């Protein structure tokens, strides 16, 4: 999963 914005321009939830 990936909500954090540490996920940058890698945005996926």
């Amino acid at each position: 999963e990936c909500c954090n914005p540490a996920c940058g321009r890698h945005y996926f939830c």
